[PDB]
């Protein structure tokens, strides 16, 4: 529910950009299958960005739904205004989501006590649990480990996916906060790494093409088989960097399609189609996790 | 009007974090009589980020009416999903408002194909002139030269906000586009050098409390007194630095207040109060400045 | 010998600027005393900028002859001109040196082929075993995982000095080299979350005073002791962060003359004596880990 | 002279890394033909790095004798150790040489009062001319402008060289000294900007091979003539980029063999000769420049 292998989830479209429910349905059934530990619904790899609070809602509840109850789903609540951010979460108050995953203000570079602020009045108009969400190069600032520490005391804030890909954040926060507290991983290239240090698992888009080995992956970490995750790390090492050639998520939702997860790879502007030169690295990353 | 001194001018609220119309006047008075050439609404420094559409367009009209055709009003119609830029563009066409400013889609991090796409599809369905505005800091993207100078080629992309700070950008842009495009300053403290390069104005925050002398540094600019600019300048220079030493606009609106300009320094979250530090680093400026 | 707390030890120095024997007796025997595994003489924090060559080279010799066989001598080698690397070197060949600490050429910002080629030449005019040294805040540049893969299959290029403090470089290395490659830290504060991840000791500032405490955490790491050893580490974090509150080796050589390990704390130019705030700022550092 | 355009030359260098005093005497009468102002001898471009101080010597001295009058020499006199840069200088004293160009201490990465009490140090020690050289890229320190104003009190620190392409430095340096002191731009790409904003030339590696539009460049900035001088400057542009597309001066070398003024484009390891892409790029720049 809060740790192992999670899936940011695509938010999979139509040709006409809403979202496809029988597309949906079969990443559910593979993401079941395949051993993932919960879904992050409209989080940054489903287009938060560019579904309104309405549609986000949506795609929401049918996640939950097609769910049935087999894998919890988290749900994105993430907004640069606090009263946004709160009306977000509002929506899901008693419907079946798990906790929330809930980013820094993103455009308005809010001081360490407006963070504070800002994630405090959210966990107190919810009873939900909440996920922070700390990913400095999207958003244009940086939680730091003492203002984590400072909003761990609050009941409902129990963890932090943790996207900065400075390694060093996991001891800095493990040190400041309860021995309960989620540490994930918001950065698939060092997601391992992360694990080694003391993280307790990954919020991945990875895991959206090769949910199997991933879930192995943390699995293995969870045990202390490092050099065994390694192995498998080292096989899709090309995809977490090269789903990352192309702004997030196009190369993810071409993999998709490529694999034939997802109907189509359509995607809401300012999202562009995949370059030609795009495809052909991911495929060979693909290639490279023997996913072809 | 879309040269010399334009003010990013403040949302000025109720200690309930509504619109302030008596303070709005208020402002709007105080610009037409200091011969600031324009005013941007619901701008950054407008607080764009927690104002909701309906909201924001509200205080763009409201903006209007006061201004009662004093002074040109530009409108801030930024968004990050380009089918809501649009629809928000919209709202205003047929308003009075003179032109839009556009930011570039902020946390999703476009590409310069999806950059060009998403201005370029703003631009189609609107008559309104479109000036663009870069700041990599607030937003995670950086829109390049390059992608400016397809985007000027867009008969109603008429000019650029740089709030880069990086003064190489003028003579870059300058010479990919026509000698009618508009190259203006977002980054007071650099702002006169941005003119000395062959900038043609600045959309300032400094401006919300020193208009006069701001009107004034800009003139001197354009008709290439940079000496005599810049004493004017190098009086203002602790203001254009401090007035950022806590998120934007929470240094200025205080600074409103404390000269008059407005009834409350309030501001909506996660924009927290100034700190007895900030206020003081303040105040310091306001004086170096010669206004209080 | 090429693991475990291994000190980057100060150059002692008389008010005159010269080598202070007295002094580099007491801390060697200090260090023998306290555990540490090795000493790197005349390294960076040893003010290799400042000594000519043959002043390095007799305080290598000195230290060498003050260990008396009792702790191994690792000589700093570095220099920007690959002749010059090479005469250095050799200044030790059959000496009694265990091994070299020869550090990216600074200034002059050589490609990664350069680095291939500078390090390559060194190696093959020495049997001494070398440890690369990377630290690209203080030599404009940075020698790649890729690039320590080759130079590894060098027979006497041996382990690496890793400095960045970007943690992901230890499994990145790892993954390239042979298992007998040694990977230690150049970082204090991040140098038992490299240990966690797989690092085989650290080349440390802080060891020049906590060595005993330096030496037990380094134990402990090799022992998968992880907890017991961040509780150390937590001790002295503050040192380990404060050592550098101005530039390294000035606080540490004054925090060895508030602790009588040396008679003076003088520098040579442009290293210049420790502010007034910077003792104070040691001093409650060294309290803080118990040395007081 | 320490205006308009100086090149920093190239130590063309026989197969065996020695001076070659041939290719030094074309060049030094290509530069008084072309009206360049002054020659930096054994600056970065120089290959001050892999020169012994005797070797440097020799440079500057050969350098004088074949300038024989025609033009200015000024020496490059940069040491990390404040007693090394005071010895190199004296060197030079009565050689004949107009000015020292030196630069802030390399790798050991002095405090604002190291480097203040460093270059103050120098100065005593000589009655010739010193020009600051701030290159943080390469040096991991960066002399800021509040420091540069204390040395330019010092009645011999007459300039600086700027090579950090940061604009903003022009004006906040100008402000704070005398206006004899010479701001001299460090940086090909950004020097007629920098020009534009106050600075009174550049020390240019573009130079060696474009010294007539070089010269003629800065002159008319220096006249005003800015659109003038950036129609050469666009000429330029990709000169001044690619002679960095691999470490200076391995690129710039290469283009004067190319041309005919040197006999070999040998350079001191760390330094490695030029790629076969590098060639095809740097040739391709030499094209739009009019230069083959
Ligand atoms: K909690
Ligand atoms: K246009
Ligand atoms: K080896
Ligand atoms: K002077």
């Amino acid at each position: 529910m809060f740790t192992g292998s999670i899936v940011a989830i695509v938010t999979p479209m139509d040709e006409k950009g809403n979202v496809c429910r029988a597309s949906l349905k079969k990443l559910i059934d593979y993401h079941v299958a395949s051993g993932t530990s919960a879904i992050v619904s409209v989080g940054s790899t489903g287009e938060s960005a560019t579904l309104n609070h309405d549609e986000h809602a949506d795609v929401v509840m049918m996640t939950l739904d097609l769910a049935d109850g087999r894998i919890p789903v988290i749900a994105g609540t993430g907004a640069n205004a606090t009263a946004e951010a709160i009306s977000l979460t509002q929506r899901f108050n008693d419907s079946g989501i798990v906790g929330c995953l809930t980013v820094t203000p993103y455009y308005n570079r809010p001081s360490q006590e407006g963070l504070y602020q800002h994630f405090k009045a959210i966990a107190e108009h919810t009873d939900l649990p909440q996920i922070l969400y700390n990913v400095p190069s999207r958003t244009g600032c940086d939680l730091l480990p003492e203002t984590v520490g400072r909003l761990a005391k609050v009941k409902n804030i129990i963890g932090i996916k943790e996207a900065t890909g400075n390694l060093t954040r996991v001891n800095q926060i493990k040190e400041l906060v309860s021995d309960d507290f989620v540490l994930l991983s918001g950065d698939d290239a060092s997601a391992l790494d992360f694990m080694q240090l003391g993280g307790h698992g990954v919020i991945s888009v990875t895991a959206n093409v090769a949910a199997r080995d991933m879930a192995q992956m943390c699995k293995l970490a969870a045990e202390g088989h490092f050099a065994e995750a390694r192995v498998i790390n080292q096989r899709l090492m090309p995809l977490h960097n090269k789903l990352f050639v192309e702004p997030n998520p196009i190369p993810v939702k071409w993999a998709c399609k490529e694999l034939g997860l997802v109907a189509t790879d359509t995607l809401r502007l300012p999202m562009t189609p995949i370059t030609d030169s795009g495809r052909e690295t991911v495929r060979a990353a693909l290639k490279h996790a023997g996913l072809l």
